[PDB]
DNA sequence: ACCTGAACACCGTTCAAGT
DNA sequence: ACCTGAACACCGTTCAAGT
């Protein structure tokens, strides 16, 4: 009996071992011993399939940050991000994909709790989401470039450039 | 007699009228009247194909900055760039995507446009990379999302935030 | 419910062979 | 030089039919 979380898995032991282009529907339903329209009844397609993987890619890169002021808000949350993506084959790619196809739910949950420290440092209430999306631009492109470079840091100047614009309200 | 400019003209063409998932080899041999392994003489493979259409995208994105000031060079660049992108369909990702390859000549262009800019506001020379491909994370990264949802600004905001985080050293 | 069989309509890339 | 024919080794998705 198949079930979501044993797909996810298989499909995270293909990514690690082989990389983002041989993590197709059809290599997936192979790893499985099923029939490649198994998978559609459990995900709606390969979209949301790579959403949960995004998802079970990025259960590490939360971490509590309540306590803390602002700036190590944000430091603390991407610095948490980025390490969980430098830990998978193009982990990167590939939750930068499921954050433009809409289908990473704590990818939006990181979005809101940098969105929340955002406020917190005087933007306004309509320029919040803004911001944190411009933070996440930034930390997304930055990974895929790092992680091309090393399959074949000075993070934190970029990341500061943003906490100075944000520094002015 | 098929000559490279024939070839990105009629890619270019389908990218307006159906969609970057549209613009594959075979289709594009099929409105050149011409067999899929022809397009392989001229171009070593899809992703040097899609980096000449993105620099035939990008020729109108170029804009002359040098008697300007460092706010104004960057602002006046990225204008352009995010202008030149939201004229074709997809068109921020496909010039996206050929960053990520290495196959846009005049999107490095535009970074070390946008550097020379980052060292006239006084960050140090080991820093300017960084500096230039932050701001371009940037506006790959929104136009990627604009592009997005106009297809089913407040961009001054976002990059305000990084002139910003460049006008401390 | 959950999965198989088998098809539908495609892909990128190569390469001998023709002109 | 530049292009065709034809193959190689694949894709995502659907859906009747079985259990």
């Amino acid at each position: 009996q198949l079930h979501k979380p044993d797909v996810v898995a298989a499909a995270t032991k293909i990514l690690d071992d082989h990389g983002i282009a041989d993590l197709t529907m059809r290599r997936l339903a192979r790893e499985l011993d099923v029939t490649p329209g198994a998978l559609y009844w459990h995900f709606a397609n390969k979209q949301e399939l790579l959403g949960a993987v995004a998802d079970h890619i990025l259960r590490t890169a939360r971490t509590d940050t309540a306590d803390l002021a602002w700036r190590e808000q944000i430091h603390e949350s991407c610095r948490a991000l980025r390490d969980a993506l430098l830990s998978h084959t193009d982990g990167a790619e590939l939750v930068s994909a499921s954050f433009a196809s809409g289908q990473s739910v704590v990818i939006t949950e990181i979005v809101e709790q940098l969105g929340r420290a955002a406020r917190a440092a005087g933007v306004s209430d309509a320029d919040v989401d803004a911001a944190a999306r411009t933070v996440i631009y930034y930390v997304l492109g930055f990974t895929v470039d790092e992680q091309s470079r090393l399959q074949w840091r000075q993070f934190r100047f970029g990341l500061q450039l943003l906490v100075d614009g944000l520094a002015a309200h």
